[PDB]
């Protein structure tokens, strides 16, 4: 009869065996407590089905060619428009919520579990951030351009900036009347890496990493040299203490 395909997004979808006089494939999944159904012209699971709501939404799984992806779509009553999307591949999901055709809310869910969540957003793609770490959360806010979260302790200012390709970029400003005590950094984005200085010496690297995790590295006296060994951040505090 059918066959049980796993799908991203931790889902199933049962495929038939063969296929109909027109070639086609029926499909059949459940979602949480719906009955999905749909035909295809693949034998592998992939292919469009539908369902409706109690409350009469639309529902459409959408899944691709290669079961690399699947998306997770609620409509209106009459299926003119978006309500929800989820879309997961690899690991990760995106999730919207919409509003007159408006994304309102963006969640990302990375496969490391840590979150990108983005709420209140507006016409012009503006609203409130979070980054959602392991041990730690870091706030901010969202524009078009890019996502800001912000770690402030005495009178530096840290900045992760998450552009709209995914990519990181950090700053640190601080407003520090003297000039033993000033910190300023730069960044290196072939490592990843802000580099504190004050009073013309480097003070620490702090790596942000490809997993999602920051860690925190000092120099020699000099300021010329790392010593030790980079150590991860797992809380907030020690984010501010890098910034002391």
């Amino acid at each position: 009869n059918s066959v049980s395909v796993d799908l991203p997004g931790s889902m199933k979808v049962l495929v038939s065996k063969s296929s109909n006089a027109d070639g086609k494939y029926d499909l059949i999944a459940t979602v949480d407590a719906l009955e999905l159904s749909g035909t295809s012209d693949k034998n592998n699971g992939s292919g469009v089905l539908e369902g409706v709501k109690a409350d009469a939404s639309k529902v459409k799984l959408t899944i691709s060619d290669d079961l690399g992806q699947t998306t997770l779509e609620v409509f209106k009553s009459d299926g003119s428009t978006l309500v929800s999307k989820k879309v997961t591949s690899n690991g990760s999901s995106t999730e919207e919520k919409i509003i007159d055709g408006i994304i309102i809310e963006k969640i990302i869910t990375r496969a490391d579990g840590t979150r990108l969540e983005y709420t209140g957003i507006k016409s012009d793609g503006s609203g409130k951030a979070k980054e959602v770490l392991k041990g730690y959360v870091l706030e901010g806010t969202l524009t078009a351009e890019k996502t800001t979260l912000v770690v402030k302790e005495g009178t530096v200012t840290l900045s992760k900036n998450i552009s709209k390709s995914g990519e990181v970029s950090v700053e640190l400003n601080d407003t520090d009347s003297s000039a033993a005590t000033k910190k300023t950094a730069a960044w290196n984005s072939g490592t990843s890496t802000l580099t504190i200085t004050v009073n013309s010496k480097k003070t620490k690297d702090l790596v942000f990493t490809s997993s999602n995790t920051i860690t925190v590295q000092q120099y020699d006296s000099n300021g010329t040299s790392l010593e030790g060994s980079a150590v991860e951040i797992t809380k907030l505090d020690e984010i501010k203490n890098a910034l002391k």
